[PDB]
C-alpha cells in the first residue's frame, strides 16, 4: 500500500537526481574530450616545430670551427708583423743604392779626368 | 492495481535508458583517458627533445664571432696586397744592383790598365 | 506479490547505478586534471621551442664559417709564397755591403793614382 507508494516516491526522486547527474556528467566529458583533442593537435604541432629546430641546427656552424679560424687569423696577423719589417728595408736599400750610384758617377768622372791627364803625360814624355 | 503499474513501467523504461547512457559514458570516458595519456607521453618526449635542442644550440657559434673573423680576415687581406708592390720594388733593386756590379768591375778594369801605364810612365822617367 | 518484486529489482538497479556514477565522476575528474596538465605542459613547450627558434636566429651558418676557413688557408698560401721572396732582401743587403767595400777599395786606389800623377806631372816639368 502506502509503503509501496513511498518506495516509489523514493525511487522517482533518486531517478530524477540520477538524470541531472548524467546530463552534467555528459557535459563534462564533452569539455574534456574537446580539450584533449586540442592538446593532441598542439603537441603534434610542437613535435614538428622541434624537428624543424633539430634540422635548422644541423646547419649552424660549430664553435670549435670558429675558434680554429680566430686562431689561424691571429696567426696570420702575427706573420704580417714578421713581414712588415722587410718593407722598410726596401726604402733603405733604395736610398743606399742611390748613394752608391752617385758615388759611381763620381768615380767614373775621376777616371775620365785621369785618363785625359795620362794621355797628356805619354805625349810630353815621347816629345824628348 | 493499475496506477502503481503505470509508474513502474515508466521507471523500467527510464532505468533502461539510464543504463544505455552510462555505457556511452564509460567507453567515451575510456577513450579520453587513453588519448590524454598519449598526449602526456607526447608532451614529455617533446620536452626531452626541446632540451636536446637547447644543448646542441649551445655548441654552435654566435654569429658576431663569425662576423669578427670575416672583418679581421679582410683587414689581413688588406695588408697583404699592400705587400705585393713591396716585392715589385725589389725586382727593380735587383736589376739596378746588377747594373752597379757590372759597372764596378769595368771601373776596376780601367783602373788596372791605368796602373800598368803609370808603372810604364814612371820607368820611362827614371831612365831619362 | 508481483509489484513488490519489481520494486525490489528497481532498488537494486538504482544502487548499482549510483556506484557506476560515483566511479565515473572520479574517472572524469582525474582525466579532466590530466588534460589541464597536458595543456599547460604543451603551452610551455611551445614557449621553450620559441626560445630555441630565437636562439637559432643568433648563430652562423656552416657556409659562412666554411668561407672563413677558405679565406684563411688562402692568406696562409699567399703569405707563405711572399715569405720565400723576402729572403731576397737579405741577398741585396750583403751584396750591397760587398759593393760598399769594393768602392772604398776603388776610391782609395784612385787617390793613390792622383798622387802618383801629381808627382809625375812635376817630374816631367823638372827635366
Ligand atoms: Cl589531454
Ligand atoms: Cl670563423
Ligand atoms: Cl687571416
Ligand atoms: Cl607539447
Ligand atoms: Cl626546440
Amino acid at each position: 500500500m502506502k509503503q509501496i507508494e513511498d518506495k516509489i516516491e523514493e525511487i522517482l526522486s533518486k531517478i530524477y537526481h540520477i538524470e541531472n547527474e548524467i546530463a552534467r556528467i555528459k557535459k563534462l566529458i564533452q569539455n574534456v574530450d574537446v580539450r584533449s583533442t586540442e592538446n593532441a593537435a598542439r603537441s603534434r604541432a610542437n613535435e614538428q616545430k622541434i624537428a624543424e629546430n633539430k634540422k635548422a641546427i644541423e646547419n649552424k656552424a660549430d664553435k670549435a670551427d670558429v675558434e680554429k679560424n680566430r686562431a689561424d687569423i691571429a696567426a696570420n696577423s702575427r706573420a704580417i708583423a714578421t713581414f712588415r719589417s722587410s718593407s722598410q728595408n726596401i726604402a733603405a736599400l733604395t736610398t743606399k743604392m742611390k748613394q752608391i750610384e752617385d758615388k759611381i758617377e763620381e768615380i767614373l768622372s775621376k777616371i775620365y779626368h785621369i785618363e785625359n791627364e795620362i794621355a797628356r803625360i805619354k805625349k810630353l814624355i815621347k816629345l824628348h
